[PDB]
Order: C-alpha cells, then sequence, then structure tokens
C-alpha cells in the first residue's frame, strides 16, 4: 500500500453539464507478482467492505510472426550412375539428381570426377563420375520470428460486504468498476532484473507430424541462412550446396553442418558436461519444460516466466469514508536449499562463469494462515553475483519451492569447494529463519 | 491521482542556516500516454487555484550515428573483348573492366574462359561490378529515450504554463513548484530496433518513406561477404563458383531486392521485414508528425507510461473536477498492413490492425478508454488504450492497434469485444469480426 | 517524497490468530540515482531523523564463457630454398609444422604451399603457415542486466542505526521504522543494447577493462569456418576461397588486433569507437573501475534517471520534511569529442559531443542539484537532466559525461544550448554552451 486519503472526486457531466461532487476515499497500493493469495485485505467503513488484491502468476509474452521453414537435417546423397554418364548442370533436360518441386532452382546437386573428399571416393580399382543431391530429413521446423515482449497477467480484486464480486483489472483492462468501488491499474514499476534480449531471434517449432514446446528452439540471426545462399548455417538450401567454395575437393555433407539436429545434439553434450544450452527455449527456466507449460496461450504462443519484481499500482476510489489494513502474519521454515547444474545433473555446485548454478529452495508456512513470505540470497562470499530476492505467497501448513529456480553466478574462474551465501526468509516484515548454502565451482574449462 | 496529503515542508539555506518551515498539499498524481487534452482539474483552497496537466504525444527517439554508405542495387556488367584477351588481374595496369577510383582493391572485376562461362560459348569475357546511381546513407541506431513534455496550467484570466519535461524533470512558480518523479514501465516493450542499421537515402516520394532498417546480420560491412548490403568489388571477385554461377551471383539481397521482396510481403497482406513503416501499420504520416531534425528517428509510443507528477502548493485543501462526456464507437475494423483488404488477415505469418474511429458525444473535452477484450480462442490479448478527445469531435488510434492469433487455423467467425469507457464506466461496445486464413508454407 | 499519511495496520498472527492494531505513519518517497549525500531529512514525533540515500547505480551483465580467441593470428610467409614444400593432411613432416593444443596434431595447422599476392611474390615454391600472437582473449556471452545498487536509510533516536534495503533484500526494519523498497520507475533513456553481444577479456597473463572489447556476433566466426572474422582457425586459413591469388594475411583481417587499431583510428578522427567498451563512459575506463564487482564482471554506469520507491512505516505519529537548499554556480561548461581529443565541437551525425560541466556548491550545507540541457537550437537532440548530490563549499562534476547529438548532417559553428543548474526547486545559474558541428564525411 502507497498512500490513503480523502478527496472531493467532482463529475462534470459531458451532456447534463451538471456537476455532482463526492467525498471519496482514494487508497493506492502495491500488488507484487508472486502475490498470488488471499494475505492481505482492506477494511472501509460505509459493517465493513472488505477488499483483497491478488496477482496472476506474471509472463512475457513475445508475438510471432511465419518467416520460412527449416529442415531438421539435410542430407547429401552420393549417386553414382554406373554408366560414368552425369550431366547436372544449370538448363539441363534431365538431371541425375532431379528438381525438386513444391522446378527449384539449384536443386540438382552437382557431379565430381576422379573425410577421403567427393572426388576421391569415386577413385575405385574396379571401375568414373558421382552426383551429389540433396535431400532433406522427414521432420521440419517452422521459423517464427519474435516480437516485443509484452507482460501478460491479471488483477483479481476480491470486494466483499455477505456478497462476493470479483474485479479483474490487466494490461487490457486498465480499469474496473462495481457502483461503491472503482479500481484503476495505473501500471507497474520497472523489473529489476531485465528480460532476454529475444525480442529479435527466430523461434524453430516442429512442425507437425515429446512434449509440448520441449523441442522448441530458440536461434539468433546470425545462425540462419534466410535466402538459403550461405553455407553450414540453419537453412542452408540447394542454391548454397550446390556452388560451394571447393565442391569436389571437400568431404561429403560439408556444406551441411550446423544444422538445427547439429545444434540440438551439441546443447544435450552442454547439458551433459553441467552447461547451460544455448540454443533449447529451457536454457531460460532452468532445465524444466513444464513451467513454460503452465502458460495460458494458444498452441502458437511463447511466453517466459517473469521471476523479476513487478509491482503493480492498484488506485481505488470508494465511496466510504475509512480505512484498515489487515495482514496475515504466519511463520516460515526453508525445508532445503541447493545449488545445482541445468536440468538437475548434479548439485551441490557448478562450473565457474563457462557455467551457472541453480539455487532451489523448499519452504514451509508454519501457521494457520495463508502468508506472503520474502526469499534472499544474501551475505554471499568473494565473486559472487548478487541474486534479486524473490516473493512467495504460501498456504497455511502447505509448504513452497521457487518454481524457476534462483539463477547462480560467479564473477572469478576460479576453483572452489567452499563459497557460502546466507538464504534468509523474511515473513511480513521481519527474518523467520536463514540457512547458509555451500556451493563447489570447478574453474572454467578453456 | 495517486494520493494527496498536508506535510510541513522545511528549507534549511546553504548560506543564511536559517530554516524555513512552510505547511504545504503535497499531492503525486499520473499523466497518460494520450492525455493531450484539458480533461480534469486540481482546484486548491488557499477563490480556488485551478490546476491541470496534459502530455504530449509519447515518442521513443533512437539516435543515429552514420557508419557507411551502401548502394541501391549494384550490377554485374559482362564485357566480350572481341579481340579474345581478357586482361584482368592484381598488378594489371590497363584490365578489361577498367579500376574504380584511387585505384580501389579487386575493382578489376574477373575473367570468363569456355551461367557466366556458358554463354561466352558461341572466347573470353569481363564481368564487371558497376553501382546503382542511388546511394543509401547507413546510420547505427542508438538507446531509445522517451521523448515528450507535460504541460501544467496554473490558474487562480491569468494562465500559466509549466513544463516539466525528461530533460527539465522540475518546475516551479512561487506557490506551486511541480517535478516529474518519472513514468511506470511499459506493458509493451519497446521493439529490439537499438542496434539495426537504419538506410536513408543519401540527396539526391516522402519524408522517411524510403527509409530502410536493416540487422547487422544482412549487411557486409568489410564487404569482403557475397550476397549482403555492402558486399563489394574484393567480394564479387572471389566468389565461391564464379564462371560457373548465373550472371548477378553475388549481387543478390540489396537494398532494391530487399524493397522490392517487402513491396511483394505487402501485396501479400504480410507486414514487411525491412521498410520503417512495418512498426505504424502502413502510414508513413505518423513518424511525419515527429519534433525532431531530418536526420532522426522516433517511433511513436502506443503502450501506456503513466507519468509521475509531485505537486508541492503553498494553498491548504484539494478537490478533483474531471469531465465525463459519452462517447460512441463510429466504426471498427481488422485490416491487413497498408490497408491492403478488410475484414481479416493471414493467421500467423501476418496480423491484423484494429482501426476504431469514436466520437465524443458531448459538451465536454474527455478521456476514454478503449479496450479489446473477450475475444475468441487463440487471440493474442491487446493492451487498452487512452483517447482524450475534444467535445463533439471524432477521433481514431492513428496506430492501429496490432491484432495477432496463437494458431494458424483457417478461420471466418473470429471474434473480439470492443469496449469504450469514460471516465470509469462504459459508454458503448461493439463486436468485432475477423477472418483467419491459415499459414501458407 | 511521493505521500504521508496515517493508518491502523493490523497483524493478525498465523499461529496465536491474535491481531495487533497498531495506528502507523506510512511514507511513500523517491530515491534518485544521484542521492549519494545527507541533504534532506525526515523528522517523526523528541524527533526520530530519518535520512535516505542511494549508492551510485549500476547495470551489471551477466558473463557466459563461450570460446577462447587469439589477439592477431599472423601468417608467416616461409620459402624453404631448396624448393620443396609439400604441405598436406597425413604428411608427417610439413614445412609449416603440426600444432599440438591436446598433446595431438590439429587439423589443417600445416598451412598451404604455393608455386609460380602469394604466388607472385615467389617469381620456385613457398609455404604459408599460421601462426599466433602471444596475447589471447576470451569471449563471454553477456546476459541480461540487472541493476545493482543499494539504499542506505540512516535512523537517528542519540544512536546512529544504519538499514541497507537493495534489489536482493526488498525489505528492512528496526522496530519502530519498517522500510519496504518497492522498486523503481522506468528510466528515460534506456540502457544500450548490449544483453546479447560477446565480450573480450585479454587472457592472464594496461588498466583493468581498458583492454577489453565487447563485439557483436556477426564479427564473430564462431565455428570457425567463415574467412576474415574474430575467430577464424587455421581450418579458415586453408581452403580459402582464392589462396595464392590473394595478397598475404588474404584470410586473417578483421581480427580483435585489426578492430582495436580501427576503433583507435576512429578516436583520432574524433569519432566514437565501434568495439572497446570505453564506447559507453565517454573515453574513460576509470568510470566502470568504480564497479564493486569481481574480475570477471561487466557493468555499465547509470546516467538515467531511475527513482526508487520506498516506503516507511513507523509507529511514531507526526512527520515533517527538512531540506538543505545550498545555492550553485557552474564552473565550467565544454562540448568535447570522445576521450577529450578537442574541444569546442564535434562531427555532425558521423561523431557525438559530450558535455562535461563543473558546478560548485557554493554554501555551508551539502545539496541536491539538478543540471539541465535546454533551449537548445535547430536539429539538437534533447539531453535527459541530471542529478547532483554535491558536498559544502566543494566542487563537482558530471564523471560520465553528457552525450550530445545532432539531427541534421550541417555544418555548423554558431550552435547552442542552455546549461541551467537548479537547487531543491529553483534555477541557481545558467550558462549558454556554444558547440560547432564540422559535417558529416561520406
Ligand atoms: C524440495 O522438495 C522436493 C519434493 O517436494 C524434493 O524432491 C527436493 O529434493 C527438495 N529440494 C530441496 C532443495 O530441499
Ligand atoms: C474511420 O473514419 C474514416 C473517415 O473519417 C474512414 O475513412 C474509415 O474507413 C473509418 N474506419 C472505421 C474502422 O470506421
Ligand atoms: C573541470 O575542472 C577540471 C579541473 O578541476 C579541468 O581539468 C576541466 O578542464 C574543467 N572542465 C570544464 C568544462 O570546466
Ligand atoms: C568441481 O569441483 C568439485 C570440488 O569438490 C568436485 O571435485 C567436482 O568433481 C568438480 N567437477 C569437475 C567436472 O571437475
Ligand atoms: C481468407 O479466408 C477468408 C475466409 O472467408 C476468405 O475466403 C479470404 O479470401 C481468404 N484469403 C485468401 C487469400 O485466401
Ligand atoms: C569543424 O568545423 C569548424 C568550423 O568552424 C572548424 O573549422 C573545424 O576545424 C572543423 N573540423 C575539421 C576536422 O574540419
Amino acid at each position: 500500500v502507497i498512500a490513503s486519503g480523502r478527496l472531493e472526486k467532482c463529475v462534470v457531466d459531458g451532456v447534463t453539464e451538471e456537476l455532482d461532487c463526492q467525498e471519496k476515499v482514494v487508497v493506492t497500493l502495491t500488488v507484487g507478482n508472486g502475490q498470488s493469495l488471499q494475505t492481505e485485505a482492506l477494511e472501509f467503513s460505509l459493517a465493513p467492505l472488505r477488499v483483497s488484491l491478488t496477482k496472476s502468476p506474471l509472463w512475457a509474452s513475445y508475438p510471432l510472426q511465419y518467416l520460412s521453414s527449416f529442415n531438421w537435417k539435410p542430407l547429401e546423397v552420393i549417386l553414382r550412375p554406373s554408366n560414368k554418364v552425369c550431366k547436372d548442370g544449370d538448363w539441363e533436360d534431365s538431371p541425375t539428381c532431379g528438381w525438386f518441386s513444391q522446378r527449384v532452382a539449384d536443386s540438382q546437386g552437382f557431379c565430381c570426377e576422379c573425410e577421403r573428399t567427393r572426388a576421391n571416393l569415386d577413385c575405385d580399382f574396379w571401375s568414373p563420375v558421382s552426383a551429389h543431391c540433396l535431400t532433406f530429413d522427414p521432420q521440419w521446423y517452422s521459423g517464427y520470428e519474435l516480437g516485443a515482449a509484452s507482460l501478460q497477467f491479471e488483477i483479481a480484486i476480491t470486494v466483499e460486504v455477505r456478497e462476493v464480486l470479483h474485479l479483474g483489472p490487466s494490461v487490457p483492462l486498465a480499469s474496473s468498476a462495481s457502483r461503491l468501488l472503482s479500481a484503476k491499474l495505473l501500471g507497474d514499476l520497472a523489473m529489476y532484473t531485465q528480460l532476454p534480449a529475444i525480442s529479435n531471434q527466430v523461434l524453430m517449432v516442429p512442425q507437425p507430424p515429446a512434449t509440448n514446446r520441449s523441442a522448441w528452439m530458440l536461434l539468433d540471426k546470425t545462425m540462419l541462412s534466410m535466402d538459403g545462399l550461405a553455407c553450414d548455417k540453419v537453412g542452408t538450401g540447394f542454391s548454397a550446396f550446390r556452388y560451394q567454395p571447393s565442391g569436389c575437393g571437400r568431404a561429403p555433407q560439408a556444406c551441411l553442418s550446423g544444422q538445427l539436429k547439429d545444434l540440438w545434439e551439441a546443447d544435450l553434450a552442454r547439458i551433459a558436461d553441467g552447461r547451460v544450452p544455448l540454443y533449447m527455449i529451457t536454457r531460460f527456466t532452468g532445465g524444466s519444460d513444464t513451467t513454460l507449460q503452465s502458460f495460458s496461450g494458444g498452441p502458437l504462443s511463447f511466453a517466459l516466466p517473469v521471476t523479476s519484481h513487478s509491482q503493480s499500482l492498484v488506485t481505488l476510489s470508494v465511496a466510504a469514508d475509512g480505512v484498515r489494513l489487515v495482514t496475515n502474519r504466519s511463520p516460515g521454515k526453508i525445508t532445503g536449499a541447493a545449488v545445482c547444474r541445468f536440468a538437475g545433473t548434479s548439485c551441490g555446485g557448478f562450473e565457474a562463469v563457462a557455467a551457472r548454478g541453480y539455487i532451489y529452495v523448499n519452504i514451509t508456512n508454519t501457521g494457520r494462515l495463508d502468508s506472503d513470505y520474502t526469499l534472499t540470497v544474501s551475505n554471499c562470499s568473494s565473486n559472487v553475483r548478487p541474486i534479486e530476492a524473490r516473493t512467495l505467497a504460501v498456504r497455511a501448513g502447505s509448504a513452497a519451492s521457487l518454481d524457476p529456480p534462483m539463477e547462480l553466478y560467479v564473477e572469478d574462474q576460479a576453483a572452489a569447494a567452499a563459497r557460502t551465501c546466507t538464504v534468509s526468509l523474511y515473513d511480513s516484515v521481519g527474518a523467520v529463519t536463514d540457512s547458509l548454502t555451500l556451493s563447489f565451482y570447478t574453474n572454467a574449462t578453456q
């Protein structure tokens, strides 16, 4: 809650010209990112009017715009005619490879005469030409250019006298009313940790025919041959495969590296070495795809869960005169805390600089009331990148955890086994419990 | 308005050391993006002091920094010597193509004997790089800075403006001193253009219409790569195949090819990828309204950015007076980029543009809120809009509301509820109907 | 200060179920980016003196190591004299000799031979070998910026109790007073788009962060398959398009050294560098050195306003605001090129000016000041105001200078701006800067 007060709100009617003045109670208040429970309420004297606010989980949705389709892994098929006649040139009546149709330009591959190299392979003692044709993997992906992030949430105002009524201000519905009470969402304050710079990257969704969004990849424009003219880029086509620099003096599948498959396989290898993948959309979550699945949007939508604080400003205008704030102050306990690698490869520590840790913390509301809690990773040892605090609305008696874990970074590529952090837990002003995490960080390799 | 109150503001003078305490009325209040009219006012009791705030149209300006010049469409020119002698190599003083000037490296082009070489068989030929007369200057865009101005009209016939803005965070007028704290975060973030290269045609059409904004991936800055906006003499000569490649082989994907490809996108009811009009929705007129100089670039801000202004008045007592004029939605349509057609768009591969005409059906200039809510399945939510409309007069959303679908499904009965609110309650609502023909490819 | 008021704050205990209501004074206030000094204070009724200060704001970007990169790979041309150059794969004794990095023979490290630009020089054979500069660099992919600061809330009864709410510690308390940092408002000038670029730190073994570069992903061959990029290998150097028909160092352009040198040439022509991390500051590396983080950290000083919202809850009933209002004087103002190449002006559009302003607190009290560059001539890009907390009698300056831009590539020598200095509401002095802009070349 920002500040309460009394003000005479006058309304000069647009048609009648008559002004109607009524003294109202104008209360501006803060609604946190993780304020998903009925912890606090406001009581207005008019019998008291109980008003309580809750904010849905915040999401940063990016609009999709289809660009082109990209194949999972194109392949070179070396055809040896046996009749020793290969003629695959431009404006050719009948090439060995044959034209690809949706006649696609430069889809006829190339001929080569006499690791080994396209030409060197043709040289058989027993036999002297061969065609090199581009073929596509049965699986295709569709490339979508992500747009600008827009914060998607919903604020639920539960007005009660008796009979209860729910008001829903949000981003598309900034204002809401119910005769005695009219509330307006002004907007929220800036996030301390900005969103990832993914507002221009290309999202790779597999064209149908394991989990919804698990196979998805997000690629930088630097790794894509959009025109299909560059070599060894996601989208290298027939025009790039044919006309490649050396051609016959290069090993087969030469211009076919750096494809979706290759990048996917490379990312698996990164996860295996306890390093964060570079292309898999799970790089933002921390390993699990389940976090993203919880998003409300349609099949072709992309949104990341927001972990940074975004305090929404809501102004309430009540005809009632007098206000009181009532808040639940239930104690808590940290029922576990561990620093683990990407996708829970291992625990206890990570690789300095070349990788990052993920702080998973289990907490428990040790009371009879549903209360809001604040988890802080402070008083850390040398060269540890500070982590922004977290809010947790936890139900009475029940236990909770940070679904997207807190990312952990080190500002030195040093080898260590005794690195520490102080995991504090606060409830509605004062600290209820604290533990001391211990992370190891095996020095950066290369 | 955030919250009003009374506080004793004491000032310990820096030279005299004497403290001067005066009880003042401290009022913090928002100022919306589209609050360009005198709708609401504040009355302070000291005869009432009428104070009213307005915010100019918001713009996100990006600073320009010249990098290099880029040609419109470099062309390959094929010369057949007839004397059957092609002289084009490094150190050779009289090449067939001739050096470009002093002597630019690899400008001599290249030779092909017996696609380029296949054509010669009718016998050597010379392939020379030539440039289009039109050139464009490349400017690297910097970081966006929100540009606006808040006008505070203090009145007790005597009216006094006060202009707090981004370069002038504070303002005063003896009895009243106001400070712009800053505005809240936009719900829809700005487009990621803070590093792209702006292509302005070098002089010697409309002001900013010919302009293009290109990603750094589509520019060969060193002029060594092929088929990029910046590829030069050194790239044309030394191309992968060379003679075995068709004429105009290294010269694809230039400013002309990108512009041409973009007009084709608009034609197929798809948003262009390079034209600066991709942010507006078709019209260049929206951008022309920007205050800046010839070499400036700014995009109109459509997301809400509620500015926080704190007023300190020596007067004791405050009242808020607001105009509540009704409105009417005098039209609503979902149309393609640059008004190609209306009624619908192409699912995912394109986007719709909601154009809404409204009318202030009253005697007072009032603020209105337009919302596109209660939409059908897989429709991407659209953030609300504010409209300060003069009495009796009609208005429209100049930059239209962008419309997206979260499925590449073929549909003809897609719906949205366009509600119009005036200073708390809904005065009218319509029901838009969009068709989305499924994504092709 | 936003708004003060009185409210009954009730606490329903989670275990005892008993509600405890206490009427408190709830004050929401604003702490500026450059509010480092004790200028203003709050007096709660013997008065309780409470004063807020905000540390210098920084935008830190998390590092993630990608790969290592050499300073300037060099081509060493060897002419064997015995006229025998045989450098191919699987040959045990090549002229260049194999490179060993993992105790094993690195592929394509043998270079290439040329008979009778690389072959024109020989005029009968020669070897072309790739060698590395002793200096190596480490490529780190920058992550998303996170604002790093600390708010210090001094409480005085007697006893000096100092509270520290910040980004990792949003809340703080001290029995009578409990404060919460809600968050700060959005910056008018957004941060530079560096959240995806690759930071080049030289591998150890002149100044900490001076040699550092920040490169766009377009300028690196990560797979090492492209020619003339920051990352082109032995493999890229060999198998190059022409080879023997191209001048030495043909596939070794645009390396770290090459870019660095190009940037010194830009600074020399009074233009802002494109790769040097000093492009954000204004020339000096000293500004960045002041950052609290570890050796492998990167943060830029925030010059745009970021007003933090802090709400104070005191059991005391009654509040008064006391502020120091010391006058000031602009003791110099100049528009200078990057890294102070020259002064008086800059190059229109192709470059930018840097407004350096010296100010002086001409009073007995430490006070907060506002510096504004307003009422400027035609086609001058507006500059956001600055806050300065200056100690009594002492002089101060804008450490990161105000960037100056022109919205026309016109030649002008009489361009003007009105530099105004405000102190805790009213303007105490004003000068009139005069910049020259020599028109854009090319
Ligand atoms: C948290 O609890 C889950 C079960 O809910 C358990 O599997 C996990 O090991 C716990 N982690 C920590 C850090 O306590
Ligand atoms: C809005 O009104 C203009 C004329 O004022 C008209 O050209 C346009 O078609 C109208 N559009 C809608 C959606 O009503
Ligand atoms: C500011 O003062 C320093 C010395 O304190 C001097 O070196 C510098 O040139 C001055 N600059 C201006 C613009 O007054
Ligand atoms: C990281 O360091 C710890 C230190 O106890 C362990 O030894 C662990 O095995 C190290 N990891 C690697 C991959 O060497
Ligand atoms: C989009 O679908 C609607 C469905 O009624 C129309 O038939 C329209 O013609 C379609 N557009 C195209 C280009 O096929
Ligand atoms: C910039 O223009 C002014 C105009 O008076 C000066 O002549 C100055 O010498 C110019 N700079 C250059 C490099 O020509």
